[PDB]
């Protein structure tokens, strides 16, 4: 009897009431900029899946301000071209969703500029491929920047005029990712690559398995499927999702709730706080793709059931309602980091993650 649209809307209102800065057309300037990008993605997705337009004016306002040349990276010349390739990739994908919502070629063009900017930091001379995250420094090829890039080129393969150059890039980038060793022996993705001191060969650095690194890659494989109709892409995506769902890998609790590795120690930082909702949103994309690619009515049920199970735990154990006043009539819902542990405080990354989960159930 849960309304995921109603709850997503209350979570976005809570996000806006506590964290939106009208003077800055941004959420929480005291929180990383890339998470304003994620929040924009969540709000855009809400509107797409629910058919609402309630936050369109706000979303356009954020885009018009945040696409300006960044005060901390003016050489990027704005259009979300930032000092890290993953920061750029979050906003680029948000503009892909904006394009899907509106049909306005302006947003697609931004996505195209972002792809060309990110590709500047692809090299074949280290690790056989992939891009660096850290543009000034060029020391780390990690999972998330390369998953964002892959999902971006795969998305442009379905939407842009030179579709064939993008689909080549996407197939080459997926081949590189799969061969990098970052997907480990239980089909989960570790944080990035290390480089051998003597030989220059790269290997899985065995840093943690973060939920958003099991999630952006699913959206990328879903887009590769759509560009090629080759179900092998869904089969790979399903193996990664199936490993997240399996309690033996510890991302999923014995009560079946998605759990960041840092929750136990109560050490989830501003970044890690947003990871879960990113995985959720991408898992919903995979489920929709699997259910569509087949005639079996049970197709994608476990993904759908998983998302429901998480929604209901978050709803029940991790929610807090804003206190309306005689002056501020604002109403909505506030969320903490653990989708099962108790509510202690809300932050903007925790809130954006929460919206992602409700939007994945619309
Ligand atoms: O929290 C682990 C995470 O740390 C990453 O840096 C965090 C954060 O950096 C932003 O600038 C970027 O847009 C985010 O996607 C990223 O989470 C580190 O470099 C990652 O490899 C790692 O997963
Ligand atoms: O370098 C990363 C950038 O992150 C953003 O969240 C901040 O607004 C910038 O001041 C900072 O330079």
């Amino acid at each position: 009897s849960l309304n995921s649209t109603g709850l997503a809307q209350a979570a976005i209102n809570g996000l806006n009431a506590r964290f939106y800065e009208s003077s800055n057309a941004r959420w929480s300037s005291d929180e990383p900029w890339w998470i304003s990008g994620v929040a924009l993605t969540m709000v855009i997705e809400y509107m797409r899946r629910s058919g609402s337009k309630e936050y369109l004016d706000q979303v356009e306002d954020v885009i018009e301000v945040q696409r300006q040349p960044l005060s901390w990276w003016p050489s990027g010349e704005g259009e979300f071209r930032a000092d890290a390739t993953d920061d750029t990739g979050w906003w680029a994908l948000a503009m892909v969703r904006m394009y899907d919502l509106t049909g306005n070629e302006d947003y697609l063009n931004i996505s195209i500029k972002d792809e060309a900017y990110m590709r500047q930091w692809w090299t074949d001379t280290e690790c056989g491929g992939g891009l660096y995250v850290d543009i000034q420094d060029l020391t780390y090829k990690n999972a998330i920047a390369n998953e964002l890039y892959l999902k971006l080129v795969a998305s442009l393969a379905n939407r842009a005029p030179n579709a064939t150059i993008y689909l080549d890039r996407a197939q080459q980038a997926w081949t590189w990712f799969l061969g990098s060793g970052m997907i480990n022996g239980v089909n989960l993705i570790n944080d990035g690559l290390a480089r051998d001191s003597n030989t220059g060969s790269c290997y899985n650095n065995r840093l943690p398995v973060w939920t958003y690194n099991q999630g952006v890659i699913l959206g990328a494989l879903v887009e590769l499927y759509h560009a090629t109709k080759d179900e092998s892409y869904l089969l790979s995506a399903q193996a990664i999702a199936d490993a997240v769902l399996s309690p033996s890998n510890g991302l999923t609790s014995s009560s079946g709730v998605l759990t960041e590795t840092c929750e136990g120690s109560d050490s989830c930082n501003q970044d890690q706080q947003v990871f879960k909702g990113v995985f959720a949103l991408n898992l919903a994309e995979l489920g929709d793709a699997v259910a569509g690619a087949s005639s079996d009515p049970d197709a994608g049920q476990d993904y759908r059931e998983y998302l429901d199970t998480n929604m209901q735990s978050m709803y029940a154990n991790d929610r807090s309602e804003i206190v309306p006043t005689l002056f501020d009539s604002s109403t909505g819902d506030l969320y903490d980091v653990s989708w099962s542990g108790p509510f202690r405080n809300a932050t903007m990354p925790k809130q954006a993650s929460a919206i992602g989960l409700y939007v994945a159930n619309i």
